[PDB]
């Protein structure tokens, strides 16, 4: 079997984007943010305290005749950027796209954290990375992509990010017709958890390409591209009056430059990211200082190829035995 979805930006930004997902019996649709940095499938239900809601859809597995409650279990999940959120867990029949999983954990939220209450457009989170960080306690459960992977025609899916733009998430096949030249694939490891990889090297706009090793996860759920110090300032270097800013937090620059490209390497492929993906806008509305989409990873204590270098691409996420990344220019 296979599916096929639509992802669209939350804004104008593409701080983040929302795929809809059919949850129980009937199906009660909710938009959630596929996080391949993460492995809970969690939402807003309920549930959820009260005056943590701001205008999502909820989840109500009172309405669903194929919700059960999972006995004693409990979730708690923290993400790198201070976000958490908690609560029980149900089992579900869970759609994607016309992809349907039986009995998968639908992890519902007591209680979230304001980053996520004041995000009106996100119902909840679908994790993809591998299913050793579930946080489901004492029992841990499987991802939404784990409980599909024998059902697919190939143990597989793929992101194909738009720049302001809708994109698709494709779920057990291949699209050859979403993507230019060759897919070139590297290797995964799996021991923290992440689709984590290693791109061979870096280039700033049309200088000379940097051969070097650099160690890092492929994270749907992050916005920005964040990589080590020295990439970082040799990136921003090529910008005329671009600084690094305490008091904002990375990398701003005068909203009236021109931003260079940034080359990664995949193997012996590139990809580029074109200069207007990495301008994040105004720091405050009405500011002639603008917000940088390359931060410096020093902070986080790991290299994160977030949203703004995926959606350069068109990405295969290879959940076959020895699993394997894709990336192919579009
Ligand atoms: N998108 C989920 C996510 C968020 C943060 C991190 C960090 F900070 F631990 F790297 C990993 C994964
Ligand atoms: N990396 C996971 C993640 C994704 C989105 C959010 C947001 F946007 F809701 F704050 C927080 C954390």
């Amino acid at each position: 079997s296979t599916g096929s979805a639509t992802t669209t930006p939350i804004d104008s930004l593409d701080d983040a984007y929302i795929t809809p997902v059919q949850i129980g019996t009937p199906a009660q649709t909710l938009n959630l943010d596929f996080d391949t940095g993460s492995s809970d499938l969690w939402v807003f239900s309920s549930e959820t305290t009260a005056s943590e809601v701001d205008g999502q859809t909820i989840y109500t597995p009172s309405k669903s005749t194929t919700a059960k409650l999972l006995s004693g279990a409990t979730w708690s999940i923290s993400y790198g950027d201070g976000s958490s959120s908690s609560g029980d867990v149900y089992t579900d029949t869970v759609s994607v796209g016309g992809l349907t999983v039986t009995g998968q954990a639908v992890e519902s939220a007591k209680k979230v954290s304001s980053s996520f209450t004041e995000d009106s457009t996100i119902d909840g989170l679908l994790g993809l990375a591998f299913s050793t960080l579930n946080t489901v306690s004492p029992t841990q459960q499987k991802t939404f992509f784990d409980n599909a992977k024998a059902s697919l025609d190939s143990p597989v899916f793929t992101a194909d990010l738009g720049y302001h733009a809708p994109g698709t998430y494709n779920f057990g096949f291949i699209d050859t017709t979403a993507y230019t030249g060759s897919i070139t694939y590297t290797a995964v490891s799996t021991k923290q958890g992440f689709w984590e990889w290693t791109s061979t090297g870096y280039a700033v706009g049309s200088g000379t390409f940097k051969s070097t090793s650099i160690d890092g996860i492929a994270d749907t759920g992050t916005t920005l591209l964040y990589l080590p110090a020295t990439v970082v300032s040799a990136y921003w270097a090529q910008v005329s009056g671009a600084k690094s800013s305490s008091s904002v937090g990375g990398y701003v620059f005068p909203c009236s430059a021109t931003l260079p490209s940034f080359t990664f390497g995949v193997g012996s492929a590139r990809i580029v990211i074109p200069g207007d993906y990495i301008d994040f806008g105004p720091i405050s509305t009405g500011s002639s200082s603008c917000f940088g989409g390359i931060q410096s990873s020093a902070g986080i204590g790991i290299n994160i190829f977030g949203d703004v270098a995926l959606k350069a691409a068109f990405v295969v996420f290879n959940g076959a035995t020895t699993p394997t990344l894709g990336f192919a220019s579009k």
